[PDB]
């Protein structure tokens, strides 16, 4: 349990999970991507966010390094 974890809400953690999904699929039309397909992307994004949440030593490092991963993915996918 790290000190900075006490100041990060689950709503921020979910928000960054969904930013990772958006980096791969910026137009999440459910006619293009079905229910199980969406759940798979969210499952992978949760592992990526989860690893940063456990390893970061500050709220700034957590947010800015996840933002850097999101932009890296967005570049690779665009
Ligand atoms: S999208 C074209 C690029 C590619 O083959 N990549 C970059 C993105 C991935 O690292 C990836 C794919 C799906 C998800 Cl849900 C994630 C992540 F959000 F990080 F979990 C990453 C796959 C390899």
């Amino acid at each position: 349990r790290k000190g900075w974890h006490e100041h990060v809400t689950q709503d921020l953690r979910s928000h960054l999970v969904h930013k990772l999904v958006q980096a791969i699929f910026p137009t999440p039309d459910p006619a293009a991507l079905k229910d199980r397909r969406m759940e798979n992307l969210v499952a992978y994004a949760k592992k990526v966010e989860g690893d940063m949440y456990e390893s970061a030593n500050s709220r700034d490092e957590y947010y800015h390094l996840l933002a850097e991963k999101i932009y890296k993915i967005q570049k690779e996918c665009e």
